[PDB]
């Protein structure tokens, strides 16, 4: 199959994930306050979801490294102890895992 539906299969896996909710939507800051002074390349999964449609992703690399700075935002503005962290952390291992099928 081609690119595009690979990488939706991949999104769903992801997004079915147990550990998927906190990333499925642009950070607000009613719970994460000064997220954007902190996190200046914002990512979440509906926002890949668009992209994704839009034609954006003219390499898999790209989608990669979207997925990518999710997780990375998550434990620059959340840190290493956070539950967040550790979301992030088990959904990254998963991601990697599908990537590869």
């Amino acid at each position: 199959d081609d690119d595009f539906t690979a990488m939706y299969k991949v999104l769903d896996v992801v997004k079915a994930h147990k550990d998927s909710w906190p990333f499925l939507e642009p950070v607000d800051e009613s719970y994460a306050p000064n997220y954007y002074q902190i996190i200046k390349a914002p990512m979440d999964i509906s926002s890949m979801e668009k992209k994704l449609n839009g034609g954006l992703y003219c390499t898999k690399e790209e989608f990669v490294n979207d997925m990518k700075t999710m997780f990375r935002n998550c434990r620059k503005y959340n840190g290493e102890s956070s539950e967040y962290t550790k979301m992030s952390d088990n959904l990254e291992r998963c991601f990697h895992r599908a990537m590869m099928k």
